């Protein structure tokens, strides 16, 4: 009927990994930067250790274990990998460290060095990961530039599967990101891969504007009515009509009319072959971002036996 999920859930010993510092904290919990040193493997894997705040309750453990399930069931270069879980009183998710943080902060902090090549390459990469989730019958339900994290300035991955559901999905109440949601999702609680396309459209808009807040100043309760009238996000200044047309197509009333992720990969790839024809940025091509071919690129985070999780297969 539905294929058995043969994913392996790795249980990791608390003694095998070490917390270095807090990267962030909030509603999600507390995310720590760490190092995982397996068995007698002679390797040190940079990791992100996630735990829900501090307070241990059966409800909090269920949500984090559901997230572990979804994450252990995915394997794509553009989707964050779950290395394992630690069965402490609290319960920790051990995922691959994305050293440069989220894309939203990245574009905000580095706008003066982000060229059109990087921007269109990010769009291709996000569509590839999103298309993988689609193949795996998975609806993200929370795609935004805050949930697209940076491994290297040239390699981004989809993260935060707290809302992700394995297959239209029928949800309930709570806290919803309205300004990233499709109309059917706001009015009828309907989530499809095509509602993820709407979220992709807003994510692209976030990148193209260099981290602008969508519908800034407008209260979330007004959004539903604004979209119903025909109002959308403006054309970012760096955007040509070619790129904005793509964004607009992601924001159509008819879900079947919106592009498919496999088409978005194609469209953005064509554009990424000639970035200056699709994005007009002052100073483009003279811009510089760190790459693994830079001095102290890896030293900027002991070493010697440090291996990235993408190169640590088991
Ligand atoms: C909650 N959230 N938001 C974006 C990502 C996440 S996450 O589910 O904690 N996933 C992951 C995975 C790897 N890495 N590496 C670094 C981070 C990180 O800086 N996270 C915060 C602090 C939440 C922005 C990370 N976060």
């Amino acid at each position: 009927g539905e294929a058995p999920n043969q994913a392996l859930l790795r249980i990791l010993k608390e003694t095998e990994f070490k917390k270095i510092k807090v990267l962030g904290s909030g509603a999600f919990g507390t995310v720590y930067k760490g190092l995982w040193i397996p068995e007698g493997e002679k390797v040190k894997i940079p990791v992100a250790i996630k735990e829900l705040r501090e307070a241990t309750s059966p409800k909090a453990n269920k949500e984090i274990l559901d997230e572990a399930y979804v994450m252990a069931s995915v394997d794509n270069p553009h989707v964050c990998r779950l290395l394992g879980i630690c069965l402490t009183s609290t319960v920790q998710l051990i995922m691959q460290l994305m050293p440069f943080g989220c894309l939203l902060d990245y574009v905000r902090e580095h706008k003066d060095n982000i060229g059109s090549q990087y921007l269109l390459n990010w769009c291709v990469q996000i569509a590839k990961g999103m298309n993988y989730l689609e193949d795996r019958r998975l609806v993200h339900r929370d795609l935004a530039a805050r949930n697209v994290l940076v491994k290297t300035p040239q390699h981004v991955k989809i993260t935060d599967f707290g809302r992700a559901k394995l297959l239209e999905y029928h949800a309930e109440g709570g806290k919803v990101p309205i300004k990233w949601m499709a109309l059917e999702s706001i009015l009828h609680r309907i989530y499809t891969h095509q509602s993820d396309v709407w979220s992709y459209g807003v994510t692209v808009w976030e990148l193209m504007t260099f981290g602008s807040k969508p519908y800034d100043g407008i209260p979330a309760s007004e959004i539903s009515s604004i979209l119903e009238k025909g109002e959308r996000l403006p054309q970012p200044p760096i955007c040509t009509i070619d790129v904005y047309m793509i964004m607009v197509k992601c924001w159509m009333i008819d879900a079947d009319s919106r592009p498919k992720f496999r088409e978005l990969i194609i469209e953005f790839s064509k554009m990424a072959r000639d970035p200056q024809r699709y994005l007009v940025i002052q100073g483009d091509e003279r811009m510089h971002l760190p790459s693994p071919t830079d001095s102290n690129f890896y030293r900027a985070l002991d070493m010697d036996d440090v291996v990235d999780a993408d190169e640590y297969l088991i």
